């Protein structure tokens, strides 16, 4: 009742930091989808000095523009993707489409650099019309750095699919697949013997994830 208040505590206050960092990343991602839809002329020159900004370096591993009329990819920080990358194959891309709002992915592997990432990535319309898809990516080692700022932390889905873990091996098993498991319920449970607490994240769209808490 003691141990189980401290946990309720740290995962609270672990959550809220958590939600204020991605939801500064996903101002940023909106703002970047509303400048690009005030450029007057939005041809590739005027798209990439909007890109190349340093606040997006600064905040992102990378942001970017795919666009809808032939897949032409606009990267800043620039660096080479594969032959034939057409980002409208991507699931970053034709998720945002489906959902025509912002969303943040669950990890996958960048296809240029083959480190863990997870975007945010919304649809850029040009007076009514689609321009493309505007994202922003960050390594999960990051996230996974200020998740455990101070026994460990991991956030895991609703589902039970791992998506930051200090043990990147784990990341994108499921819990099942991890711990041969607790079950998902918002609080504090007995489960070496552990303590393992589950937090919600408020605020982000479309998913519902949580903090969990091994002590």
């Amino acid at each position: 009742t003691d141990t189980e208040n401290y946990l309720g505590e740290i995962g609270t206050l672990t959550a809220s930091n958590i939600q204020s960092w991605l939801e500064g990343r996903m101002h940023l991602v909106e703002g970047l989808a509303s400048q690009l839809a005030l450029l007057d002329q939005p041809d590739e020159a005027n798209i990439a000095r909007q890109l190349e900004q340093p606040v997006f370096s600064r905040n992102f591993a990378s942001v970017y523009l795919g666009e809808a009329a032939s897949g032409t990819f606009t990267m800043r920080p620039y660096d080479a993707m594969p032959e034939g990358y057409d980002p409208r194959t991507r699931a970053w891309y034709k998720d945002a489409l489906a959902a025509d709002r912002l969303i943040v992915t669950e990890p996958f592997v960048d296809a240029g650099t083959g480190e863990q990432i997870l975007a945010m990535s919304l649809p850029v319309r040009h007076a009514g019309q689609l321009l493309g898809v505007a994202a922003g990516d960050m390594k999960l080692e990051t996230l996974t750095a200020i998740l455990n700022s101070l026994g460990y932390a991991f956030l895991v889905s609703d589902a039970g699919k791992i998506l930051l873990h200090p043990d990147s091996g784990l990341v994108l098993k499921t819990l099942a697949e991890a711990y041969p498991a607790p079950n998902i319920v918002p609080g504090v449970h007995e489960v070496s013997s552990q303590f393992v607490s589950f937090t919600p994240v408020k605020g982000l769209p479309g998913v519902t994830w949580y903090v969990a808490l091994v002590l």
